[PDB]
């Protein structure tokens, strides 16, 4: 079998599944794991942006009441060290120890925030679970078949511990991991005891490239099979050579900049709805995503279903308000750093390079700093760019988990969000779906584009470029899938 190269944007600091949650670690813990449910992108010739949820490690489910969800679990799976997966793996993996409880919060420490409100799994026998709620949740089903819920081995990750697992994984998945060097790859073998679409390379490099261009002429002389994380800027070029092509979608993630409101300058609403009301999305998508990328009506996307509103009005753009509102805050003159790790983002620095223009014609300097990838302390950032992957089937993510009262963004980087603004968020996470939902997510998204703790900029096209031997067909998420999806010849 061929051995696939990949030259990437970056690596994750871990190979923990819930602490790989990044643009990054995806594409590599979906080949060391698998979900209880797994969602099958390409349902009914979908080209890789079906909804559809299938079995995966649970052969059946079936939801008993409002706040719990059975599993029965495939027979005679294995972790790639020989041990057989038991539903005591899967009450380990949703457990209050390891993922959710307070002690978690030194192994994985958004677990409690990425978390639903849930009680300590039940077991029933070997190969039977219930994953359940203390609060009423009509989220499980989704919240299973997200990153977030990826089963990890109990005996085996109990004896090393979160970190040392990072660096050492064992899964159930289709590629089982062979090495892991810091800031320069991640090496992973075919796991020939799969139990579902067996492994069609035998071994599978993510390479480190930082810079796009490297990345390209990569492809080109050919060091790599496939490349990630390039600008449709890219699309000409590559697909210019007769053996090369693109093969880009658009992705259920979006792009943003954000403020530390720890910060003086950014403790008020005024300077970072003056910075929002600034931003000229339309021309940064014919500038630089050449059409391709979407610009969302606030923290609305169509991934959401019952809970996205397609008749919600785009984010408003006021060049002389923005001008009002600087006068009306506290900036004095003295220049912002925004910070930005290159180009881990696709067009994080042509981005900024035109917004630095947009906002200096309002009157606010800013400054770019650049980061080595692995991040400065928190009192020393102002603006950075960030983004947030809709990893639900609903609009409970990321406006809840990365917004929400027990969210990092208030919890960590300080914003004072509005009593209102956490009170919707409680009665959204236990409330079902009808007007009070909706109307409670179309105000949460209306306080939020008032009180900018973020700026959404744009639903970004993931572009992918491989060489035409290589059958590999990109998916609507920050994950690449391999499971039915790659061929050589
Ligand atoms: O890749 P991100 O956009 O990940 C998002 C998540 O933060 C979450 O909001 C849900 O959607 C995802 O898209 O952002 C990275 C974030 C993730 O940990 O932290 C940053 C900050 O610099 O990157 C660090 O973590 C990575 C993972 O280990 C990464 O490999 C590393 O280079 C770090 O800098 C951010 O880019």
């Amino acid at each position: 079998r061929r051995a696939l190269r990949l030259g990437v944007n970056g690596l994750p600091n871990s190979l923990e599944p819930v602490n790989a949650i990044s643009n990054v670690g995806p594409r590599i813990v979906n080949q060391i794991f698998d979900t209880l449910i797994a969602r099958d992108f390409f349902a009914k010739g979908a080209p890789g942006n079906a909804i559809d949820l299938v079995p995966a490690l649970a052969e059946s489910w079936e939801r008993i009441d409002e706040k719990s969800v059975r599993f029965k679990l495939r027979q005679k799976v294995m972790f790639h060290d020989g041990v057989e997966l038991t539903a005591d793996d899967v009450a380990y993996t949703f457990s209050s120890e390891r993922l959710w409880g307070p002690e978690a919060i030194k192994k994985i420490p958004l677990g409690k925030s990425y978390s639903l409100d849930f009680d300590e799994p039940v077991v029933e026998d070997k190969y039977t679970v219930t994953l359940r709620t203390k609060t009423p949740s009509y989220l499980i089903e989704t919240f299973v078949a997200s990153w977030m819920s990826r089963i990890v081995p109990k005996e085996y990750y109990k004896k090393l511990g979160a970190v040392d697992f990072g660096n050492k994984p064992v899964g159930t998945g289709p590629y089982k991991f062979v090495e892991f060097v810091a800031g320069d790859r991640v090496v992973l073998e075919a796991n020939d005891a799969y139990w579902g679409p067996k492994p069609t390379a035998s071994k599978i490099t993510y390479q480190i490239v930082a810079e796009p261009a490297t990345r390209v002429a990569g492809l080109i002389s050919g060091e790599y099979d496939i490349i990630t994380t390039l600008t449709p800027d890219d699309i000409q070029l590559i697909n210019s050579y007769p053996d090369l092509e693109t093969r880009g979608t658009l992705i259920e993630n979006f792009h943003m900049f954000t403020f530390n409101m720890n910060q003086e300058v950014f403790k008020d609403k005024k300077l970072r709805r003056a910075l929002a009301l600034a931003v000229n999305r339309p021309i940064m998508v014919e500038a630089l995503w050449k059409k391709q990328a979407s610009i969302p009506a606030g923290f609305n996307f169509p991934n959401y279903g019952e809970t996205f509103d397609p008749k919600r009005k785009a984010m408003e753009y006021n060049v002389e308000e923005a001008k009002r509102l600087v006068k009306e805050s506290g900036y004095d003159g003295t220049p912002i750093t925004y910070h930005t790790m290159g180009n881990y983002y696709a067009n994080a620095m042509p981005a900024l390079m035109m917004m630095i223009e947009m906002w200096k014609q309002i009157g606010v300097n800013v400054v770019m700093k650049t980061y080595a990838p692995g991040f400065p302390p928190d009192n020393q950032t102002w603006m950075r760019n960030w983004s947030n992957g809709q990893w639900m089937t609903d609009a409970y993510a990321t406006i809840v988990p990365e917004f929400g009262p027990n969210g990092q963004v208030q919890k960590r980087w300080g914003w004072k969000a509005p009593a209102e603004f956490n009170e919707l968020c409680q009665k959204v996470t236990v409330l079902p779906n009808g007007k009070e939902r909706f109307d409670a997510y179309n105000r949460m998204r209306d306080i939020f584009e008032e009180e900018a703790p973020a700026v959404i900029l744009y639903q970004p096209y993931d572009v992918y470029a491989a060489r035409k031997d290589v059958h590999w067909k990109p998916v609507s998420f920050e994950m690449m899938e391999f499971r039915n999806n790659l061929s050589f010849g």
